[PDB]
């Protein structure tokens, strides 16, 4: 019905046709470049809209991804440092993204380090398998979740980002 804009953007993130795990390094290296291009495409696409998202990189084997993502809201930017690895279950099944920034700063946490994905994401993932990729996982999972739980973190005052400049330039206040 609605949420068409979201699907538009996701459609601009091509599906991976190799779709392999870290076991077959040959196909893995193929999916790796497919996935990287998908990441770059999304970031570029975002930068064109003047709303930059994230930078995420991996090690030489691509077995562990680490980086940081920043979210613009109102007039403020909220960057979070994140890390996770790529189990053999991936990309057939989604892994757990570790966000040590949010963990502890909210009572609604799955487990120490593990984020709380929506119940609707689980069947959504299974229905589309395979043809997935980190770019898809991040946008379809982390992206919407930020608009769900981050308000709690912000309002509760545990995020040290109540202002960006404070009196120097201007308050986060566009009118």
């Amino acid at each position: 019905m609605a949420d068409e804009a979201t699907r538009r953007v996701v459609s601009e993130i091509p599906v991976l046709k190799t779709n392999a795990g870290p076991r077959d390094r040959e196909l893995w290296v193929q999916r790796l470049k497919e996935e990287y291009q998908s990441l770059i495409r999304y970031v570029e696409n975002n930068k064109n809209a003047d709303n930059d998202w994230f930078r995420l990189e991996s090690n030489k084997e691509g077995t562990r991804w680490f980086g940081k993502c920043w979210y613009i809201h109102d007039l403020l930017k909220y960057e979070f440092d994140i890390e996770f690895d790529i189990p053999i279950t991936y990309p057939t099944t989604a892994p757990e993204i570790a966000v040590p920034e949010l963990d502890g700063k909210t009572a609604k946490m799955y487990r120490g380090g593990k984020i709380c994905l929506t119940d609707h994401f689980k069947p959504l993932w299974a229905r589309n398998v395979p043809k997935f990729g980190l770019a898809h996982l991040m946008a379809l999972g982390l992206g919407p979740w930020l608009a769900v739980e981050i308000p709690d973190l912000i309002q509760k005052g545990v995020i040290q980002h109540k202002e960006k400049c404070n009196q120097l330039e201007h308050h986060h206040h566009h009118h």
